[PDB]
């Protein structure tokens, strides 16, 4: 089948795979780092948080390899007396990291937007129809409670 974690709970996917448009940095050193946006992640700092809350954000994941991801769970973060998660996000991916594509339906001429979450600890599980195949895959945060802060976990496969 393929509908395998990817990696990203189990830290099979590595630190240096993960990267975003900015992360949050506190004063304090509590840096939000894209990595740390792993599925059931605890701690003090245990999810990505964007340094800045607007339009142009995103978090990218390098697999290494082009693979078939099948699906996606993305959860989100309280930090302090502050609920922060995703609400809605869009898909971009690529084979070579440099080509960007959006992810639409075959009847589509728009970016297919994703009902994320709506709590902190919640997953929400999205499923892709048709699959992915690329190696590279961005999550862009089209709307979000309060600020953006993402954990999540890919499902899918290798190519064969």
């Amino acid at each position: 089948g393929c509908s395998t974690p990817l990696g990203m709970e189990n830290g099979k996917i590595e630190n240096k795979q993960i990267t975003a448009s900015s992360f949050k940095k506190s004063w304090w050193g509590d840096y939000w780092e894209p990595f740390r946006a792993r599925l059931n992640a605890q701690g003090r700092v245990n999810a990505w948080q964007a340094k800045a809350n607007n339009n142009k954000q995103w978090l990218e994941i390098d697999l290494l390899k082009i693979k078939k991801i099948t699906a996606i769970i993305t959860q989100g973060c309280k930090s302090l007396s502050s609920e922060m998660y995703v609400k809605s996000y869009t898909i971009h991916y690529s084979e070579q990291g440099v080509e960007w594509k959006p992810y639409r339906l075959k009847s589509s001429m728009v970016d297919k937007i994703f009902e994320g979450n709506t709590n902190t600890k919640g997953h929400v599980k999205n499923f892709f129809n048709p699959p992915i195949i690329s190696r590279f895959i961005r999550v862009i945060p089209k709307t979000w409670n309060q600020s953006i802060t993402l954990r999540l976990e890919l499902f899918g496969c290798d190519i064969y």
